[PDB]
């Protein structure tokens, strides 16, 4: 496994080099939310991560009631979700979260799958590759009907704050990344990539 973490403007200051020296090899950084919000610390975190030798990518906090998935993929891509095969860039991550007022943001399971499809496919044409999908197990089960539509295309980032990853939703074989606590020492959440640093480098390169 390879250690990493994820951060946002909730961590205004991060010791990127200390994280690397402690064993972190990647970081996932909030870029955008909905149609209108850019995380003000994105560029600070992305620059610091780069110079410290962390592999890094951005994430988009989905707000499916606010706009189409296509519109949010365009916004993400333009504001930190870009990807190239430079060797140090993760595919962008689509962050599916419980809603402000209801778990599934007022969408039916089929509407939610359609909304994610539009995000995922728009991101693919813009970047060249499918995004990662972040979810918890019960969120995916209730909000998508435990959809398997993305299981062969989008790497799974599975959140479960336990000693074990637990059941894998959606017909994915396995999670690519496990978010296993919300208490990373340098700030933000703790992540673990499933496999070795060479396998992680291959994920970033898109080989």
């Amino acid at each position: 496994a390879v250690p990493g973490f994820d951060i946002s403007h909730y961590q205004p200051s991060v010791n990127y080099a200390g994280a690397y020296n402690s064993g972190a090899r990647f970081v996932i950084i909030k870029a955008t939310e909905g149609t209108t919000y850019t995380d003000p610390v994105f560029s600070t975190h992305y620059t610091g991560a780069t110079k410290a030798g962390l592999i890094r990518g951005g994430y988009h906090f989905a707000r499916p009631a606010s706009s189409s998935g296509s519109a949010q993929a365009d916004f993400f891509f333009k504001n930190g979700g870009g990807w190239s095969a430079d060797g140090i860039t993760l595919p962008g991550m689509l962050d599916m979260e419980y809603g402000s007022t209801s778990s599934c943001h007022g969408l039916s399971q089929t509407a939610m799958v359609n909304w994610i499809s539009d995000f995922v496919n728009r991101y693919k044409t813009l970047s060249g590759r499918y995004p990662m999908i972040y979810t918890g197990y019960y969120w995916w089960v209730e909000c998508t009907g435990n959809s398997n539509k993305f299981a062969t295309t989008c790497p799974l980032v599975l959140a479960r704050y336990s000693s074990s990853v637990g059941e894998i939703p959606g017909g994915w074989g396995y999670q690519t990344i496990w978010q296993f606590n919300d208490k990373y020492a340098y700030g933000g959440d703790s992540d673990s990539f499933n496999g070795s640093l060479d396998r992680l480098k291959a994920l970033a390169k898109g080989t």
